[PDB]
């Protein structure tokens, strides 16, 4: 049995109108159920452009092409979101409180679709440590920048600390599809989750940079010897939110570069768009495999 | 005064990559396109944004296309008339974090000067009228105090976030001349998240109630607060860091002592959006003239 979706907030179900501001949604004006109720996976990744052209490649290899693919978000730019059968795109921009606010909107939507056995994956992008860049990282447990597997969050001016640990079993059979493809190097490890891409990151070419390259290249190894094969913005949020709501979620992100060898994303725009239908690609695999059972 | 970066490590490099913009030093002439730059302003929306130039354009004679200067990406949009840069950076700490990097840079690339930055935003109201306007005197976190935290390396690292002292009421005097909306100059809450993070009480996720809400709110009314939103401590603190003179400007969208959702007719919130855009393009006709 697939489950109902669930929040952990009494107060939704108290509300005579849900507005998801920054979907430009609201159950006043339109039907969830309807719209949403037979969604079963839930895809995120940054830019709403890869997450359109996500849309399009997904419904291709189920044989839905043939159309136009609507944006549900008409009328706002924060968010933009697509559905193809039971699969949901949407897009989250960069940044943990980006992200955090698509989640938190998008968990109440699933709420009042009243969707069940949804799985959460975000499809991102991310810099690699002493990986080949094009590899793509399935994260364990997204970490912060001391590599401890918790997301830390402020509410009313108190410090509160949410485990980042990932569907153990999700991760494995993700490993699986991305060997039936064959196509790229794909494993599994930590995924260290910043708040900022430069200085936040070990970077040196920022506007600011108080650091040498031998302190950069200290502390990525160290990161490394702690089982953290990539970087990125927003894994701690995901795993802490979809936890403590029950969801079923993975991360999935492509590297554009090896860290202890650079900074600068300088590879040539057309090998930069192959590796980003990498994730697109895998997660493809995953939904396909899933709809034959 | 020349724009300036405190990072040696640039002046080496024999190409700059600002990846978010789809922008090169060996792509692109900064110089050419950016030297003439005075006046850049900052806003999440890339359509509030395009809005904002076009605006601009017009209560400067320029007034028909505004090309995104930053096609070939859609994580920030960028536009430009005369010395106006207008730009997004979306929502978020980190997101206008990276604009701002690569931003600066830029300015530092074109060799501008004399150069102020504005953050043109949306906000919520603690103890004000929504619509109401404030400028922000000093960037606050969700403890109220003025600093940003920020982690290098794995150490913590904090900077001070007081935003120009004669620049806010320079805007306030340009906010009277209008006449035309409630303008306060108050403290501005940062926070990571929208809906924990800001007290609200409609999350996927919550776990207090509006007695701790409102005895919060009102912690921060007291400390002298009176907005909320996401971006103002990065802001401040880079450019404080890198002497860059820099405002924010926000219009309140709801009283946070009062509502969680935004529930205003679209037209009324449109208008609102409009205020701060108003108010920057008085400060540019101004600064111009003189
Ligand atoms: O070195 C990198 C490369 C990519 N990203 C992720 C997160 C961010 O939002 C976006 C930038 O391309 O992808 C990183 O965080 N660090
Ligand atoms: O109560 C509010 C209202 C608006 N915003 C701002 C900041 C953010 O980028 C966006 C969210 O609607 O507008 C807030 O942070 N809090």
């Amino acid at each position: 049995h697939n489950d109902l979706v669930q929040l952990c907030n009494p107060h939704i179900a108290a509300m005579k109108e849900d507005i998801l501001y920054h979907f430009s949604l609201s159950t006043s004006t339109h039907d969830f159920p309807a719209m949403f109720g037979d969604v079963k996976f839930v895809c995120v990744g940054g830019s709403p452009s890869r997450m359109k052209a996500f849309i399009k490649y997904v419904a291709m290899e189920l044989g839905f092409a043939h159309a136009d693919y609507p944006n549900i978000c008409e009328g706002t730019d924060r968010y933009a979101m697509f559905k193809v059968g039971p699969v949901l795109s949407v897009s989250h921009g960069m940044g943990v409180p980006s992200i955090a606010i698509m989640l938190h909107e998008l968990i109440k939507l699933l709420y009042h679709a009243h969707c069940s056995g949804v799985t959460l994956i975000r499809i991102g992008t991310s810099g690699g440590i002493g990986l080949e860049p094009g590899s793509v990282v399935i994260t364990r447990q997204a970490v912060d920048p001391c590599f401890k597997p918790e997301f830390e969050q402020i509410v009313l001016g108190k410090r509160e600390v949410r485990n980042t640990d990932l569907d153990e079993q999700l991760v494995q059979e993700l490993a699986r599809c991305s060997a039936e493809l064959g196509e790229f190097p794909t494993v599994v490890g930590n995924t260290m989750c910043t708040l900022d891409f430069y200085e936040g990151q070990g970077r040196l070419d920022g506007a600011l940079c108080s650091y040498t390259e031998k302190d950069k290249q200290d502390y990525l190894r160290a990161a490394y010897a702690a089982g953290i094969r990539n970087i990125e913005m927003e894994a701690s949020v995901f795993a802490a939110m979809c936890n403590a709501c029950g969801l079923r979620a993975a991360v999935v992100c492509v590297t554009l570069l090896n860290r202890l060898e650079g900074d600068q994303i300088s590879s040539p725009h057309d090998v930069l768009a192959e590796y980003q239908q990498r994730p697109q690609r895998l997660v493809g695999q995953f939904i396909k495999k899933r709809l034959m059972q």
